[PDB]
């Protein structure tokens, strides 16, 4: 049987996704795919050829991916400061939960940014000593404000552990992109189109609207917290379309971030993920050496008893690599997966593996911020029993 | 020498306080008396007799002193629960940093809320995972709203530790002066002014100006940081009027608090410091009995190596105890002082003590609002210093 | 792309190295190599044919080489106490870091010389409770001093743990080459000669310069610290000759240690790498047993969280083998390699690897002592990115 359509036609059917396209490959190839629901509600468009998904966090695995690339090219090292590249990230601070701050005793380095280790944390994150001052600063929200600037005000803020003590999900991707354009003198948006997208053939992927995108662009539905203030319980799941205020733009030019923000398609992250199973394009250009793909893909980050959370929500059996999640125990895994299996995932519900024991991929775009139902994983777990 | 006058004019000349009023007692007579400065630096007016001072957080062992009055009539013990007064705070829940929250575990009593280890916290605590929450219940600010509504807002929130687990300074005295309300089905304005004020002939204290009070209230300097976010450092210490807001009316009939809101004068305040030697009034009357003040004045939450602190403050050698401070060890101590010392402050920088080894008290009357200059442990030290 | 061409021309152009040779071989034979600027900085000579390098610490894993000869030949054995070859180092004694010392519980032991963990320091130690001793008695400064000498005033210092209980990188090396002779009745010069070099036809490789080597030494660049005081922070990384004292002789004919001071080519050292795949000549003479190779090479010393360290510098997934380094956690690695990579390197940045997984072996030569940029691991890492 279809466990993915059946999957997806129950969350239209109940009321609590507008719109949903999947596609698994194996050896580079479409096994399974399909489509649910419709781009909108209000009018009831079908979901339109190429249509494009906000994929928030799934840009943070093209980031790193690039990073590894300027790695491999000799650009920087995992070990380098980030100091040495923009001077405004010395003289770091640690604050604590007791209102205690004193300086950072290590330096935050590319790895440390590319593990979350750094020490930064997020607008969002509920509970957290200094997620209040990202909040006052606008951060997230002030999306019309340069990448440079941004990283002005956040290197004045403290950090909430010494880089490399602790694992914390941050801001840490948009510094990584900054310190991509500090230490190439190019910007993110420039490199990741010429080094990822023009050689796999990801023509509708980027920071702002292809000119015929408008009407290819779905409904994003779900509730964001008054005034961005962590929500103490989920809020409803119910279909109303989302107010994003300023913070994602379709059609500013210079609006680049490194952990969110990129416009995609189902098929053009397809190439992405496929790509991610041999660092080749299918042409065969390599665009990431097996040892460094290697080198990225390696659990480098453990997790305790709890495990990896994030806003206390688990990733139950996996470790983080420099990419995202990589599967490191079955025995412990909360749905169907294989040992090694790794990819990433966006809080509007897109979500994306890659399984190198199966040679397969697979991809679901939707568009429901901070659902209550798992959609991504729901749809992994499907596919990984119809094999 | 008088090192009292010193202390106080030196402070005067360096423009960091605009008028300042001291009374050292001794077995119930004062011994040294003073005053420096002027009611206001724009117009230079002297300081008037009965001067009124806002004297925040000294409102808390007042209140404190009227919950061990209670405690003696039977109205509650100190292992009352809460919410056998107050249904709203049943079923109370805890938030940790790590944005995880879960039910808690004991119930609040009314001896957490003397010893703040309800797990209660406060708008103004840096890097406190939930004190976002309370500025954005504007719980502090809101001054206008009744306190009884003000405790329906708070009973929603999550504490921050399980109720008798940690300490933490809090919101937790006007939770008890809520609970009083709720016991004895009258308001604590009135109990306070029945049981304590008036007996000890203390004219000028209350949650109001008294009728002619306007011409006498001290002018209050400083800066507030802007929409309450907590300072990630100290503002300049400047003597600039400070704006309230709405959170101190001066005549608005129903506003009541326990942590703070009274107002009073160094003669009333000291009244209620002697009596604090014996738990009588001057003619004899017992507000409290031995036995029961021996019980307040116990230590009774002890500290680790890191010691008392709020935010991040020390208070080095000192321990708690139903009503404020006590000095537990002289030897860890920062200033001078005698076992046995206690007392507490206000965030103006009023500040008294109450010295039993020399049947001594002492208070410091003054206007600066997160004053980086500790005033009133200087005035102690230099009172200590000449007896 | 030729990536290792693209870094050490990058050094080159940016001053930062004089002159880099290298090469990479795949099963016995070359697969990358080359070379890029100059002799020396003064004249411009260019890289001589042959060129000769100070290869500093790549001198242990050969004496170390040669001790596993050895013990597999039944002149001692891994637990041999090095006091039955040597009783000068009877009755050690060990130091801490609050002036405390008392008598070692533990006898040394030739595997304690070799992994390390015998309780040695080194002159130029930071922090070290013992390294101002060695200082003082000039163990590393006076290379004139023979050998057996040298270890005589060393016995007479204590050890900075008990012996076993800890590791730190140590002058433990030459008391290996001394106890070496002390077994053997013979010089470890003639030793290495007869039983390493001559079989691999490493005919530039020894303590002294051959008679037509002066013109083939390559110059030697950084700054050595005034007195051997170990730097607070790195020195200027700039071309200035290095000045060696006494340290490093050229044409002493008593001149040998276990720890530093053989002259070698990049071909010399090439074929040491690649005996290191097998223990085999390419002829297929047997130095080493496979058996005890495996022995040499399994992980010995792992570590904890901080990881190996020198000096404070992190070998991010290395362990230590009897040989050197060792990479056991390509997920905790700071540059590209894999799982089994081994080798070690030296203070004037000469560095090599064996990848048993590739069958590879690589080696990058220059001179600079101390440098801040790790060019070998670039090297490594270009290397393994072009495989
Ligand atoms: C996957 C990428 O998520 C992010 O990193 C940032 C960019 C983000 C940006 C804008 C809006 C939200 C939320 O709507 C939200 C966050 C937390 C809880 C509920 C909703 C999150
Ligand atoms: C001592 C009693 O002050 C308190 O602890 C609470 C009751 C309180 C109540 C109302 C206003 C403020 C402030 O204006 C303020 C707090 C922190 C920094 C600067 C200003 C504080
Ligand atoms: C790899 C072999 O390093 C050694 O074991 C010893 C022989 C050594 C001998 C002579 C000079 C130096 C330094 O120049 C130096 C040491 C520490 C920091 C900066 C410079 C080191």
């Amino acid at each position: 049987p279809d466990l993915l359509t059946n999957v997806a036609e129950n969350y239209v059917n109940q009321d609590l996704f507008a719109g949903i396209e999947w596609r698994i490959d194996q050896d580079g190839k479409p096994i399974f795919q399909g489509c649910a629901g419709v781009k909108d509600i209000e009018t009831r468009t079908f979901i339109p050829k190429n249509a494009i998904y906000r994929i928030y966090s799934m840009t943070k695995p093209i980031v790193s991916f690039l990073a590894m690339m300027l790695i491999e090219r000799g650009v920087f090292r995992l070990s380098s400061p980030i100091q040495n590249f923009d001077p405004r990230f010395k003289s770091m601070k640690v604050i604590d939960q007791h209102a205690h701050i004193e300086p950072a005793t290590a330096l935050i380095t590319i790895e440390h940014l590319l593990t979350h280790q750094a020490g930064f944390s997020y607008d969002f994150s509920l509970g957290c000593p200094i997620s209040a001052h990202y909040r006052d600063a606008q951060l997230i929200e002030d999306g019309g404000r340069d990448l440079t600037d941004m990283m002005g005000v956040l290197a004045e803020l403290p950090l909430v552990f010494h880089p490399g003590t602790q694992w914390k999900y941050s801001i840490s991707t948009d510094v990584l992109a900054h310190i991509i354009e500090c230490a190439t003198g190019e910007r993110v948006d420039d490199l990741l189109q010429r080094l990822i997208f023009d050689p796999l053939d990801m023509q509708d992927t980027g920071f702002s609207l292809p000119l015929d995108g408008a009407s290819r662009l779905m409904e994003v539905y779900g509730m964001r917290s008054l005034h961005g203030l962590p929500a103490l319980k989920p809020a409803p799941h119910v279909l109303v379309p989302a107010d994003l205020g300023s913070s994602h733009p379709t059609d500013d030019p210079d609006f680049r971030r490194g952990g969110h923000g990129l416009y995609s398609t189902l098929d053009d992250y397809m190439a992405f993920a496929n790509m991610l199973l041999s660092g080749q394009t299918p042409e065969g250009e390599t665009l990431l050496s097996p040892a460094v793909l290697k080198l990225a893909l390696a659990p480098r980050v453990h997790f305790g008893a709890r495990g990896m959370r994030i806003n206390d929500e688990p990733f139950a059996g996996y470790s983080w690599n420099l990419l995202g999640r990589v599967m490191t125990d079955v025995g412990a895994a909360a749905y169907a997966t294989h040992l090694g299996e790794f990819g990433w995932s966006g809080v509007a519900a897109t979500y994306f593996w890659v399984d190198p024991t199966k040679n397969m991929t697979g991809c679901v775009m939707t568009q429901f911020l901070g659902s209550q139902h798992p959609i991504g994983s729901d749809m992994q777990a499907a596919a990984m029993s119809m094999l």
